[PDB]
């Protein structure tokens, strides 16, 4: 209890926003993390030297790819956090406890490609888990390093809490296959106009939970600008690099990941803020209001990339 984790005076301020970029430092990350959770949990959530040593394997089992990386993890995490941090009466002890690891090992051992090229290219991960591949993939790895010798961060709990926080971890995980996003987001928008939407219903809860998972996984677009135009060059460097991948195959590849139609990027960006952000965020407003931050930088983005559309804006 009485080591306390600080942050320097500019970062103490500005990560309580929506906005904040973990910057640049990769070794002022894990430190980032144990101080969101610290606060946002509680200093006695977690023993310090089992947290650092599960963070540090978690680390380590993240690839030096583009997008899909520790900078990512750590990124949703804190977004995560600022959800939390400004809806603090709504989660329970194990969904503060379970939310933060679960964006941070939601990407686990990803190569940059979609679970359609694994299908495509028929790698046996696709054989082992027929739907939100990666996702299944993500969370056996979760359970893997959990089970390490020393890494049981949750050894307090009861063998049922223990079982409830896997399961929380689990939903979560999974949530972030964007293909369930479009079901889970008309359910909730149905539920919400019709008053049926019940935060004391465990199935309800999974679902704003999921909610929450989409809008931390894609948070790079409530950004400023500068972040948010120079993340997009890093996601797309993934997808063209799964283009190139689906053309050796004899496939040809969706747009968005063909490097040749590089010119259309800004209107496949108002595309996917037209059809899955703004909605996201929308939806994520109407539940939880104090979320708007996400939805009022979501629209000026929107904007950013309409100006560079009409050639007042360069990328
Ligand atoms: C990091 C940046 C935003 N972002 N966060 C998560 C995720 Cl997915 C995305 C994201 O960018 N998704 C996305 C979805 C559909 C798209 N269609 C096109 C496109 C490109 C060229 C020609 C025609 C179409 N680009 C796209 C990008
Ligand atoms: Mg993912
Ligand atoms: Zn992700």
């Amino acid at each position: 209890g009485l080591m306390q984790f600080t942050l320097p005076v500019r970062l103490c301020k500005e990560i309580e926003l929506f906005h904040f970029d973990i910057g640049p430092f990769e070794n002022m990350w894990p430190g980032i993390f144990v101080y969101m959770v610290h606060r946002s949990c509680g200093t006695s959530c977690f023993e310090l030297e089992k947290l650092c040593r599960f963070i540090m394997s978690v680390k380590k089992n993240y690839r030096r790819v583009p997008y899909h990386n520790w900078k990512h993890a750590v990124t949703v995490a804190h977004c995560m956090y600022a959800i939390l941090q400004n809806n603090h009466t709504l989660f329970t002890d194990l969904e503060r406890k379970g939310l933060l690891i679960a964006c941070l090992c939601h990407d686990l051992d990803h190569r940059g490609f979609s679970n359609s090229y694994l299908q495509k290219f028929d790698h046996p991960l696709a054989a082992l888990y027929s739907t939100s591949t990666m996702e299944q993939h993500h969370f056996s790895q979760t359970v893997s390093i959990l089970q390490l010798e020393g890494h049981n961060i949750f050894s307090t709990l009861s063998s049922s809490e223990y079982e409830q926080v896997l399961e929380i971890i689990r939903k979560a995980i999974i949530a972030t296959d964007l293909a369930l996003y479009f079901g889970n987001r008309k359910q909730l928008e149905e539920m919400y106009q019709t008053g049926s939407l019940n935060l004391n219903n465990q199935s309800h809860r999974d679902r704003v939970i999921g909610l929450m998972m989409t809008a931390c996984d894609l948070c790079s677009v409530t950004k400023l600008w500068p972040v948010t135009k120079l993340t997009a060059n890093d996601i797309y460097a993934e997808f063209w690099a799964e283009g190139d991948e689906m053309k050796k195959l004899g496939i040809q590849p969706i747009p968005m990941m063909d490097r040749d139609k590089k010119d259309e990027v800004p209107q496949g960006q108002l595309g996917f803020y037209n059809a899955v952000a703004i909605p996201c965020y929308t939806t994520l407003t109407q539940i939880l209001p104090p979320t708007e931050p996400l939805l009022k930088a979501c629209r000026d983005n929107l904007s950013q990339w309409e100006k560079v559309i009409r050639g007042e804006e360069t990328a």
